[PDB]
């Protein structure tokens, strides 16, 4: 679950 980078772009 590589959501680390994903969160920076999508959520934040
Ligand atoms: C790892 C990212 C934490 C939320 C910004």
């Amino acid at each position: 679950r590589p959501l680390q980078w994903l969160a920076e772009k999508y959520f934040q």
